[PDB]
């Protein structure tokens, strides 16, 4: 019984392509150092995907494993519920409302970013309910706009294979993807392309009537949609048509959370007042499962009247508000914002940016696009017309089966290769990364022209 | 700034009285021992609640300690996604279908048990889609029910509280609770009140359509509903209903699997074969959030077949499959099974009934119900008439509080109280937990009834 054999005997792989799984075995990972991770075989990657955005600090940092490890020695688990918590949660909530950008709030635990938008949404729906508005539901997200797995974070999701399960639900609206090189138009500049999406949400809003709309929920970057920055003064041209409506406006900063963009958030990069932030994955380096809403001062002073109207928030998930999970956190935070992490991205960034323009000169990218420690190449088959592969060439899976080859885990999403790689990434292993990704993009597009 | 006060600060309660937890201190946690926490000023309580269910081998277990210790030593974090997953899951999943009373099958991977109760219904979208009829949509529960928080989840659960969040969803339909002492109506006996809940199923698929009905969801014991055996031969009557109409029987083995009902799961309690098995809690002992999703051998073959049809399962979570969960996991099967603490269950259970028994013998408890290590009393004013309490009296919120004030924590839920212990329970803490309860109950009835 080889790994690979008991791997597919037992498993229920998700978001794996399975003829390359059934192809070339699953890939059963051991342990890691720094940013590399090393297989059963002793076969060794630079994983440039951060494992999956979230191992910032890598896959052996110390002082996160020596700070995880005194939490399990003093207190392994425990719950939220019924007027008790950790000393570890009251610690987390007040160490979050400060590095958040509100000046007071308050903090919602789940396991997961996904929850957390599930959460979000309900959050949404209780309140309008409460506050005289049954009927004020729908929910505003973009095209290509990741928020999760769940019935309805997957309904927030704007991709196509959400179709598959018979999503989105009612009550899920997607408006056009503030990607100016994909979704503009022929001699549309840049300014009257963010003028067409803000012209775009206000006749959403005239179509749907703001008493039926509950939310506006939006990574400041996309992370999973393929790394798209937004547009110039998108977020600018946005906010003030939802505070004119009344339409909550919810930053999931699931990925943008403790500095990928060059900031503690995405709202910080791109300088917007969210009334609410949506926070997981490098909340805890990826050393445990964590998830939190943190409410700003105006929707913190609304819910807590609207709950106190009824007597009990009937909702929470067993695992949350965690002493092992709070602790690391703490931990994270305090790694990633003072002792150089963060930093590291600020000053590595303009180097990134400067390879992935050298690797953009090509036939076959389309563009180069990014901010900080998060970015993507886009491969196109012909690029003057901006035409993408043909969907039976594969040409995603080629690139990710062909780094992998060559000891780079690099995974494209679509036609978008994406690199996201731990912060603790030195000038050397970031010149690894390049180096082994154009090797296989020359490999590949050779391979396919 | 005290304890209390930054905790009022801060955070936002879950499932947390509001008016009792303003009135006396938030509790704030800062260690255990065998089945006892200890807060920040030094109280110690008997936790006959395992945490929330969770924590079976108590707080401060020694071997899942080190086992959770020695995997952030070894891997501290990844996932299992893109043809990868670390050493920890493939073991996890090999070990879940030998343990599970599936032949064989596969495992999918949560992080909570709503996210798994969530994805279970997404697959059964998926697969009935797949298979020609995606107007398969329709989910079976049970009033009473209680199956999560996501919105999916919540809308599963019978609970008149999600009201306030206009749930649940279309598509959501609650049949007859099986709990005979509450539902069965005068004269009826309880093999006819089974007969009833029989017809009650066949009329509800008759009416909907056999093609519209994705799946049925059943706890095998109630747990949040308040402690709930099934009537007698209440699944012996279901099941075949379910197989005539081809609808997916899914056992919520949340709160029953490894061990709390006598067996390592409440379905080989009641005898009778699911499709597919949700796990969560008692998975890890309570040290590390983790759902799973065991499917059977025949919806393993088909949804497999679905998933290579399209070549990807869109589906999955970012901790998904963690390797330090899934070693704690390993770890808390091989505490639970093979180190006394399932037995000590089955050794301990008929002492546990024969002290309800005696309780039970009250004018104003109403009934005691239960099993293994799982128990309810229910309160009444009138024992002939089975007539409850007023709700203004809070006559469960107030033994679960004066319980608090003697060294036990107790949940009421409704009016009903509930224990559930970890499973390291002594004989000599269990009678502490008599001695401490009948305390409560006879100052809370003296001055109540
Ligand atoms: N956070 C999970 C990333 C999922 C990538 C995909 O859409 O293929
Ligand atoms: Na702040
Ligand atoms: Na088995």
């Amino acid at each position: 019984q080889s790994w690979e054999a008991r791997a597919e005997t037992y498993s229920l792989y998700g978001f794996t392509d399975m003829p390359s799984v059934h192809q070339r075995g699953t890939v059963v990972v051991t342990h890691g150092e720094g940013p590399y991770i090393v297989d059963v075989h002793g076969r060794r990657y630079l994983d440039a995907n951060s494992g999956l955005w979230n191992m910032v600090a890598g896959f052996d940092h110390k002082g996160l494993i020596e700070a995880a490890k005194a939490q399990y020695d003093r207190f392994p688990g425990y719950h939220a519920f019924f007027g008790r918590m950790s000393d570890q949660t009251v610690m987390l909530s007040e160490k979050l409302v400060e590095v958040s950008p509100f000046d007071n709030g308050r903090v919602f635990y789940t396991n997961s970013g996904s929850e957390a938008n599930d959460t979000m949404v309900k959050m949404l729906w209780f309140l309008h309910a409460a506050e005289g508005k049954p009927q004020k539901r729908k929910i505003l997200t973009r095209w290509n706009a990741y928020h999760g797995v769940t019935a309805v974070s997957a309904s927030m999701t704007g991709k196509p294979y959400n179709s598959v399960f018979g999503l989105p639900l009612p009550g899920f609206i997607h408006l056009t993807c503030p990607h100016y090189w994909r979704y503009g138009e022929e001699g549309e500049t840049e300014a009257q392309f963010v003028a067409r999406l803000a012209r775009e949400l206000e006749d959403t809003i005239t179509r749907e009537g703001a008493d039926t709309i509950a939310g506006f929920f939006a990574e400041p970057v996309m992370g999973a949609g393929g790394v798209i920055p937004p547009a110039k003064g998108y977020f600018q041209a946005i906010l003030p048509i939802l505070r004119k409506y009344d339409i909550p406006m919810i930053s999931d900063e699931v990925i943008c959370g403790f500095g990928r963009t060059g900031n503690t958030w995405g709202c910080l990069t791109y300088d917007f007042m969210p009334d609410a932030i949506i926070s997981s994955k490098n909340l805890t380096a990826g050393f445990f499962p964590m998830g939190a809403v943190i409410l700003g001062p105006d929707l913190a002073k609304r819910v807590e009247a609207a709950v106190e109207a009824i007597e009990e928030f009937p909702h929470g998930f067993t695992a949350s508000g965690h002493p092992v999970g709070c602790a690391i956190a703490l931990k994270a935070i305090d790694v990633v914002m003072n002792e150089g992490l963060a930093e590291n991205v600020r000053r590595l960034a303009p180097r990134f940016e400067a390879g992935l323009k050298r690797i953009a000169d090509r036939p076959n990218i389309g563009e180069y696009r990014g901010i900080g420690f998060m970015w993507a190449l886009e491969a196109v088959k012909d690029k003057p017309t901006k035409t993408p592969f043909d969907a039976n060439l594969s040409v995603s899976e080629r690139i990710a089966n062909t780094c992998t080859d060559l000891g780079l885990i690099c995974r494209p999403l679509g036609q978008s290769i994406v690199l996201c790689p731990p912060f603790i990434l030195t000038e050397a292993q970031m010149d690894e990364m390049f180096e082994k990704l154009e090797k296989a993009l020359d490999k590949v597009f050779a391979e396919v022209a």
